[PDB]
């Protein structure tokens, strides 16, 4: 760590502290984060899951008993770019050309077997060229109040063999909330998540989830709400807009909708990559 000089810290990430430090010997600008032989090498893997729209991991420094990874840096993340766009909303335009890079990151990830598992605005980071990247892919699996708006319902219920659908819950959450200006699901106790997704999706039943009253923390005492219609939720989203969402957020996992399927979809047809306003 001699050869890092930190610059300013970037956020209080969930395994420790994020810094934006410079490299004494290359020049380098990064993200530095401060953190057993187990997640040394689960780490030492993700150092070769390169993609581009996945923030780079550039370096694993295991020394005096404290783990480093030092990252690509980015300037800015899009919980900020969300909140900045408030008044006058992120074009959809913008909202498209990221849902489907972020999409191939997923694709990508997926294909190599390798979850992120706590897709959330804060770990997606955008650039000036019009880039977004996924940040802390695959560190859940390796390792203030851990947000709980975009977990997948199945995660919620305690299934915990959960799979790659629950990536696409995640950024399912994230798209309707680029779409509306505010958070789908905002969750501030596990009960009150899983009763705001019931609210809004119908409490989930043997019809459109089968297995899921025998889940782990599945009570036949939980309340029996209707579901709402796509259209009062994400107004005002096109059809193909509101396809994809519905089957993002599928109950049943393995009835959600994959990276690679998603990105076949008709809402992608006239996909571009505008500049955004920084
Ligand atoms: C100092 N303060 C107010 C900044 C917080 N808000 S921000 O400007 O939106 C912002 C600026 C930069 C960042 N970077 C985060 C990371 C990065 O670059 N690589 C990473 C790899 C893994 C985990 C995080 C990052 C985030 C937000």
């Amino acid at each position: 760590m001699e050869n890092f000089q930190k610059v300013e810290k970037i956020g209080e990430g969930t395994y420790g502290v994020v810094y934006k430090a410079r490299n004494k010997l290359t020049g380098e600008v990064v993200a530095l984060k401060k953190i057993p032989s187990t997640a040394i090498r689960e780490i030492s893997l993700l150092k070769e899951l390169n993609h581009p729209n996945i923030v780079k991991l550039l370096d694993v420094i295991h020394t005096e008993n404290k783990l480093y990874l030092v990252f690509e840096f980015l300037h800015q993340d899009l919980k900020k770019f969300m909140d900045a766009s408030a008044l006058t909303g992120i074009p959809l335009p913008l909202i498209k050309s990221y849902l489907f890079q972020l999409l191939q990151g997923l694709a990508f990830c997926h294909s190599h077997r390798v979850l992120h598992r706590d897709l959330k605005p804060q770990n997606l980071l955008i650039n000036t060229e019009g880039a977004i990247k996924l940040a802390d892919f695959g560190l859940a699996r390796a390792f203030e109040v851990v947000t709980l708006w975009y977990r997948a319902p199945e995660i919620l219920l305690g299934c915990k063999y959960y799979s790659t659908a629950v990536d696409i819950w995640s950024l399912g959450c994230i798209f309707a909330e680029m779409v509306t200006r505010r958070a789908l699901f905002p969750g501030d106790s596990e009960i009150d998540q899983l009763f705001r997704i019931f609210r809004t999706l119908g409490t989930p039943d043997e019809v459109v989830w089968p297995g899921v009253t025998s889940m782990p923390d599945y009570k036949p005492s939980f309340p029996k709400w209707a579901r709402q219609d796509f259209s009062k939720v994400v107004p005002p989203l096109d059809e193909d807009g509101r396809s994809l969402l519905s089957q993002m957020l599928h109950y049943d996992p393995n009835k959600r909708i994959s990276a690679k399927a998603a990105l076949a979809h008709p809402f992608f047809q006239d996909v571009t990559k505008p500049v955004p306003h920084l």
